[PDB]
């Protein structure tokens, strides 16, 4: 395993083998590779176009080096992120409804800019994002929800932080977050930012060992279920990968005006979310529901997408209540309430 | 000039504008860009494939930041790993008989095959201060410009190139950044692909005439064994030209006779060639000098240049002694001569 050899291989645009990639990612994540080569490799990897074997090798490296808690039965809802519009953090609200019907081990992080990351939104609601493993398991048993902070459960990732920071461009690490759940959740609704990554990440998930994971791409260009048009889906399980297309109306709704679904900070997201829980915002609430509908289908509790949206309707009703208990047990209820107020409670 | 914008642009595999690439190069060569980004940038450039404008941009940048001296009237024979003897250095010597030569070059990484290694083995003092450089060109019509010193800014990208260990855009710029700003030049390239690219870049670097060549089986000089693909670049345009060593009238030289494995051995073969004691090497020296003579427009064709070179090689040893006597140690040259 020589870095220089791996780099020439990449310069020649030839894909890496699984364990070749896994040893490369380990060396990188452990801080054994000079910053200059980590840089060259990440750029070469992206310009070559990372492959299935690459993604799988890196994902397995990160899982090996990660801090783990056990909750396979749990479900996660994390997208890749991607550069785009900047819609409201549905994966975080959709995760609140889901705790009402199944343990949720949400994997997330802080966003680099306007605080569009789930860790920022949750912090805005008053949640204590730093949950040690012993207590995390405790919180999932009492509230059926726990937030797993990437920077906390992947301490070795601090070894690639400066390079990623300095480069300032997306790399292979920006699509690995959702495939590296510290609780090893076997169910997941992974949002992807492009129809290509849809196929790439699905073939990779197939070899990552999930019971059922659904990857989705939102028609506008969103890493979530599309509010306006079709939603391209991939449902991977131990028995294959199903392709599924879906318009917003198949849920029994009329196109949700994007204008109302856009946010420009962690607080506006927190506020809008709550406002939807308070029934004071149809659109944002309808957006949350369609996303929750799919997550429910992945749990195979609901056998249809229209049905899932319906059950999500019931769920959102106990949502603020659920949110209150979640925060009061691990966080500051004060903020939550000053937000309920800023969102008219 | 925002490096992240440039980076993203390269990541999307799109070429840069000339001055966009020039500002990027100036910032890099000035050491104003974190190593992490210089690294990402060089790698993106290589993987995207450097275009004409990026080459021009970088060359113009190194030219401005380089330690300069002025001898536009001079010619240079700098090119861009078979171990063949360095004929551009010997060839530079013949040319100094009829025109000022400002030879730009570095040492070879490996077994001293670089112009600087050969010259030093001949007894020449390859480290020539810029103020002394122009005096030596007036007095002897020849001077060697050690790139490593005439391009001090390059230290800002040394650690990065060292760590990457792969070729970058920098491995092909040297010949386009002559410190004396020589307008006449013969520059070898190591692949046909670099012929088209470098010729188009060179086209825009303000030469009076530059001849680019690629010789089989893969040499940055005129092929002594077969074809030589050549690009004649000038204000009037780019001439595509193919050639065969047999058009010089000679028979293809056996490659084994041109290869050396030592700086001193290369010095010895050049002198034996100068003494009439090695036809093959001297034939390889003359076919290279012939194209350069054509670059200076001293001859009307390659055949005339070859015969002209015949006359120049007969005088090159004494010329060599004159050059070294003014800058270097003639005792080292008398030693190389002792047994050649
Ligand atoms: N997209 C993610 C999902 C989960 C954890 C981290 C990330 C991240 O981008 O760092
Ligand atoms: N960006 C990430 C992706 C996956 C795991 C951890 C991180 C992190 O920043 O700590
Ligand atoms: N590698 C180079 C290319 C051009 C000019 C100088 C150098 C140098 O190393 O000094």
């Amino acid at each position: 395993m020589n870095i220089n050899e791996i780099l020439k291989k990449l310069i020649n645009k030839s894909d890496l083998e699984i364990n070749e990639a896994e040893e490369l990612a380990k060396a990188i994540i452990r801080g054994e590779v000079p910053e200059i080569l980590v840089s060259a490799i990440l750029v070469a990897l992206r310009m070559k176009g990372e492959s299935k074997n690459e993604i799988v090798g890196f994902a397995r490296a990160m899982r090996e080096l990660a801090i783990k808690i056990d909750v396979p039965n749990a479900i996660d809802t994390a997208g890749t992120g991607g550069d785009g519009l900047g819609t409201v953090n549905v994966s975080t609200a959709s995760a609140i409804l889901l705790s009402l019907v199944n343990p949720v081990a949400k994997h997330g992080n802080r966003a680099v800019s306007g605080k569009s990351g789930s860790a920022d939104v949750l912090e805005a609601l008053g949640y204590n994002i730093i949950v040690p493993p012993e207590r995390a398991k405790e919180l999932v048993n009492k509230t059926n929800f726990v937030f797993l902070f990437a920077q906390y459960y992947h301490p070795a990732m601090k070894n690639v932080a400066n390079v990623r920071k300095t480069l300032g461009i997306r790399t292979i690490f920006n699509i690995l977050g959702p495939l590296t759940n510290p609780a090893n959740a076997k169910y997941q609704l992974m949002g992807v930012f492009s129809k290509d990554h849809l196929d790439l990440l699905s073939k990779s998930a197939y070899e990552l060992d999930f019971n059922k994971i659904i990857l989705v791409y939102g028609e506008p260009g969103i890493d979530e279920v599309s509010p306006i048009g079709n939603t391209f889906m991939k449902i991977v399980s131990k028995r294959g990968i199903e392709e599924v297309k879906l318009n917003v109306t198949d849920f029994g709704i009329s196109p949700i005006p994007i204008e109302k679904l856009i946010v420009n900070s962690a607080e506006d997201s927190a506020i809008k979310i709550v406002r939807a829980f308070l029934g004071k915002d149809e659109h944002v609430a309808e957006f949350i529901k369609i996303n929750t509908a799919v997550a429910l289908f992945a749990l195979d509790r609901v056998g249809d997408f229209r049905e899932g949206y319906e059950y999500a309707d019931h769920l959102i009703e106990k949502s603020l209540d659920k949110l209150n208990e979640i925060i009061s047990m691990n966080g500051d209820v004060t903020k939550l309430k000053t937000i309920v107020v800023k969102s008219s409670g």
